[PDB]
């Protein structure tokens, strides 16, 4: 209740804030832009000085912030990445480890993103949680801002919660998004712009793909857009729609643009009517600023947002996810690393399932048909190893050559229709392959 007093008792330096974290304990942090740079630098420094060891860090959605501090290769003997999702940061670490005498340096923790809250709080257990927050308001509350995800839960279930106040972090309304100072163990202040997702140049194939996808988006569709450039870039084509809704895991600039234009009203949703629901946000500064105190944008935790049963309660859900490869059985693969699968923990399958279960819903998985200047086919005979989207779950697939609904189709019907979405240069090859596999 004496908010000023509490703030001044809890306010400290980043070095002091991280100084009592035990060795051999479990730490977690916010996703992406919520990773707190001052705390993480101080924690890394602690490891550099030899003053902490066996620290397991459990996390999703890596940013350069962690990549350049606690996840630096030279510290991996002291701060151990227990990555629950593998990004370019971890790929670089993994590759460097193999080159360095066949060393394992990333400890992948297989999981479902939608189960991350209970997994982190219960099976794993988190001793310290750290997250960037918006400044304290006059009622004593901080906001998790661009985060909700697992963070709203672990901020409370962790034995210690340390915040990094940043005036660049928007004050976001949402379920369990606000945290009272009495629930915070320590505070540091570090006012710096949030890290930005790099803006990506649109490749030509996205034009056709965006137009095919647009025609599959019905009146009053309830949108989810997966991570990546393509789902972001498809929003531009929806500029002339009306009464769309949002219920998405990641909130991106494309979706916020539709909000700003008044295309998104959320008035046809069954749940959260009148507000755009998301579980974490990635974008650029103008998007981040726009979230501040927005009364029609409402974050919710991932065990709600990515629950296929919840997703399905809204009619006409459209889920738009990107993938890297599609094989002739209709299985899809979003994982960059060869002969490994770390991207099934990303939550896209929750929306593949939820969108199909939605009345009038559609799940779309889209990719350009080729890579490497047309020399490599993204439509392939057979994904090598575990897939991201099982062939039994795939609904629509899209390339720049059109769309196919796979549900109910035989192996033969799938193979023949999928081949016609491949680039012309590969169709004969794929057809021969289908026969060898005895799909046709």
């Amino acid at each position: 209740m004496d908010i000023r007093a509490l703030y001044d008792e809890k306010l400290t330096t980043p070095e002091e804030a991280v100084s009592s974290i035990a060795s051999g304990s479990h730490l977690s942090m916010g996703m992406f832009a919520a990773e707190p740079p001052a705390l993480l630098k101080a924690l890394a420094d602690r490891a550099t000085r030899g003053d902490i060891g066996d620290l397991r860090v459990y996390y999703f959605e890596t940013a350069k912030i962690a990549g350049d501090t606690i996840l630096r290769y030279e510290l991996n003997n002291r701060i151990k990445p227990y990555s629950m999702f593998v990004t370019a940061v971890e790929r670089a670490l993994i590759r460097r480890g193999i080159e360095d005498g066949g060393r394992k340096v990333v400890n992948y923790v297989p999981s479902n993103f939608h189960q991350a809250p209970r997994l982190l709080a219960e099976e794993i257990g988190i001793d310290t949680f750290m997250h960037t927050v918006s400044p304290m308001d006059c009622h004593g509350y901080f906001s998790l801002g661009v985060g909700n995800d697992y963070s709203s839960r672990i901020a409370r279930s962790a034995r210690r919660f340390i915040v990094e106040v940043n005036r660049y972090m928007p004050r976001v309304q949402g379920e369990a998004a606000a945290i009272h100072i009495s629930e915070v163990d320590a505070i540091v202040e570090n006012h710096v712009p949030l890290i930005e997702m790099p803006v990506r140049s649109a490749i030509p194939e996205y034009t056709s793909i965006s137009h095919i996808i647009a025609d599959l988006v019905p009146d009053g569709a309830c949108l989810q857009m997966g991570v990546g450039a393509l789902p972001n870039l498809v929003c531009g084509v929806l500029k002339d729609r009306n009464d769309l809704g949002i219920h998405t895991a990641v909130l991106n600039p494309g979706l916020v643009d539709l909000i700003r234009r008044g295309v998104v009203t959320n008035q046809r949703k069954t749940l959260d009517r009148g507000r755009s629901v998301f579980t974490f946000a990635m974008g650029q500064q103008e998007m981040y600023e726009y979230l501040n105190d927005h009364p029609a944008i409402f974050s919710r935790p991932v065990d709600y947002v990515n629950d296929p049963h919840i997703i399905a309660q809204n009619d006409n859900v459209v889920s738009i996810n990107a993938t890297l490869q599609i094989d002739l059985t209709g299985a899809c693969n979003s994982e960059h690393m060869l002969g490994h699968q770390y991207s099934a923990s990303g939550g896209q399958l929750d929306f593949v399932r939820g969108a199909y279960a939605s009345k009038g819903g559609r799940s779309i998985i889209a990719t350009p048909s080729t890579a490497a200047k047309g020399t490599v086919s993204r439509i392939i005979p057979r994904i090598d190893g575990p897939v991201t989207t099982p062939r039994i779950d795939t609904h629509y697939i899209v390339t720049e050559f059109g769309a196919v609904n796979l549900k109910g189709l035989s192996s033969t019907e799938r193979a023949l229709r999928i081949i016609e979405l491949a680039h012309p240069d590969f169709r004969d090859e794929l057809t021969q392959a289908a026969k060898k596999m005895h799909l046709i």
